[PDB]
């Protein structure tokens, strides 16, 4: 582990479940003080949470002025909380289509926002934005989502370079990781049964070099990493979590 | 010159000045039917033009449906208009900040949304998006922009993997080009002093390896390429027009 | 086409067939005066032709005198000249994956450190390096192709950067072409059956966005474009030319 | 730390100095057993050293062969010895231009190639190798040195694709590190004054949005990171240590 992060005041949206639950898990194994900013209830969970809409800037302000003021401080925000749904950009609605760029960009922009200016009264303070692999390699019918995913490297690059050096900016960018998400969107193309739904998954794990999807676990790995002092002079850069995935041609060659 | 432009009709957002103005000039010169959709008047100028806000969907639904109407086919959609304000996340109001990516980015959704089913009713057809060379080497206190122009990268990519092969979508990436804009960007830096504006311009210039700024025309010719069939393998890339800006580091070596 | 070609001194290594033949023959039908530099005779051809070997730094300098002296100068040199062997870095001899690296980048090397002092001597002379879409996402047990691919990259730029603005230079980045040699890559797995091989062509043809491979002139349409003054303000680049192969993950989604 | 690493035989190129020392004794504490394979003695150091000129296949071999039979398995193996020498194209002799590709990339590809066989045969191995933020941007008057890098991402991602998932091969892309070869390119350009060379120092530093260079012990982080079970699903990657540098655009904006 990294023994910087214990006792460091961490806050993670969108993590009552998947990827943003095994990153708060991880921090919190790591002897932080972990906040879970999300609408949804974690439930039983070792880390706190916090009735919070991301897209609601009234409420993320006040969530964040919440923590600082109980914490004393905030050295690390995870940007999590996001959503898909597919459709050409002819067929889905307008509203659907603004409102993932609302959740996967403007909530992380409301985080950032209103945090920066607690986090850089701490000492290194980190920020993490779980991106995808899809701000490099793209799939069909998620224009919405992939556009959201690019601007999310925007607005990463740029916390990097206007708050360097006081304050680093990295992303993170999974390709299919085992999540309920991933569950949901296999179902949606094979039904519902469990078992189709499995060989689905485990096609797309076969895509992927390492020939498995990834677990939640291995993207709080790279989350914790570029939070944590090892990764010092890491800033404005997008961690690839992808089992090898965007540097793979699908042409095959003689075996 | 590209000669399968002559009589197509060729759409151009934000070609009022600037890049935009050299864009619709090149395709004219091309022999192209071409209409510029944009708030301002082009005055005296050789294209047609059609009063619209690219951020109200309505109205740039309603322009465009008049467009085919009145032409009889759309086969290719230039989406350039934008704009670009400063400060940092925490100056910024969130309003401005929203208002760069409905204008940046929303304005390219709307008018490719509503511009495609058209579109493809021909052969051939043909997007490309200005997007600028901040989609990967960016600048200080320009979040908005740098978010908005990364996000365009990513529309653009889905539009090409939506729609290949029937329409291919591209991007330009312009580093500094001799434009309104860019001369503005320096006189919010040194005045309006002619003499000092043109060092100031001169100044950016000597940071790209071709030692000047781009003009408008050399973006011009990169957007008709795309555009024309020269380019018909080419799908979902961007082209870097920015005189070799990207991939220089800062760095002194010994000569 | 590009009238600036016209009457202008026009290299192109490796273009006795397939992809370099077919710059070749575009650079002629622009009015251009070609020469073919190559080991392997063209036999008939609308252009000159030199036995060379690439690799042979004595042969090209003095092939690259006999040129300037008989035409007077040299304004584009396009670097083609190639090869391809598959097998694991265990496998493959040292000598052969050697072989690989002396040809795709060695011969780039030689061509262009000996052209370079007369193509200065020129008016805007431009360089394009034929490289590959593998300089971004590879194919298995192509270990030296791959490698040599990323190199010509890099030698792409540092010559872009020591030269400008006086040169330029760029690269092409093409996935899969109808090439005799991607019919040799197609047999070596489906065997000599003519039929096969192309059932096995048309299987990459349906990875790549476009649905089919691409062009041997299609790649001579962006060499055409990068060597002439309409990509003046284009330099350390690579244009791919790829179908939209690159930004395409191997992902399913809902249909 | 990464307990993983503990026990663990980690091979380093090139550790007698700078990065690779710096590498070597990060390794020693975590625990591994460390030995360097390098031309230059490191003197009293705590990992073990075998004299070994990384252009000499055979000796490479031998060493990697001695390794193994000595300690029982490689686990990791980090592929670190470079050179750099400036000079345009046209200045440098071929010699020592090639000289600098042998070093930089066949001492890379002879390491892995005889280092794997032998690697395959523990759980979970891992290369990693020490690339260069000059895989993206670059400097003048290196084009050696940049053609190497950028051959090194690509033998990396070769090698990541062709044995995945057994094991996985990643990169590391320095910018400016403080160690003797970068003091030294600085007394290149401003002599043997402590003052002077720490004044051209700065000024790199400053370049780079963290306002500073890098330290050797910040590489060694990433590397450790990249080589531990941490990095699982990662690989075919170049986790950039550039202190924000390849993100940014060296153009004024207001402020």
């Amino acid at each position: 582990g990294f023994s910087d992060l214990r006792d460091k005041v961490v806050i993670v949206t969108g993590a009552s479940m998947g990827i943003g639950r095994a990153i708060a898990e991880r921090f919190v194994d790591e002897g932080s003080k972990v906040i879970d900013l999300s609408i949804h209830d974690p439930g039983e969970a070792k880390y706190d949470h916090i009735e919070c809409d991301v897209t609601n800037p009234d409420q993320v302000k006040a969530s964040i002025d919440h923590i600082f003021k109980e914490y004393g401080s905030i050295s690390v925000l995870v940007n999590n909380a996001g959503i898909e749904s597919y459709g050409k950009i002819e067929s889905m609605s307008m509203g659907e289509w603004r409102r993932i760029i609302d959740v996967n960009l403007f909530g992380y922009y409301y985080a950032s926002k209103f945090a920066i200016p607690y986090m850089i009264r701490s000492r290194d303070p980190s920020i993490v934005n779980i991106s995808s692999v899809q701000a490099s390699i793209i799939t069909k019918n998620a224009s919405a989502y992939v556009t959201s995913k690019h601007a999310v490297i925007g607005l990463t690059k740029s916390i990097a370079l206007d708050y360097a050096p006081l304050l680093r900016c990295n992303a993170v960018c999974p390709a299919t990781i085992d999540t309920p998400l991933v569950r949901k969107a296999a179902e949606l193309e094979v039904g519902s049964d469990p078992m189709r739904i499995e060989k689905k998954i485990s096609e797309w794990g076969h895509e992927h070099p390492m020939q498995r999807i990834g677990k939640p676990q291995e993207v709080a790995s790279a989350v914790a990493f570029l939070a944590s002092r090892e990764a010092s002079f890491i800033t404005g850069t997008c961690l690839y979590v992808d089992g090898g995935l965007s540097i793979r041609a699908p042409i095959s060659t003689p075996e």
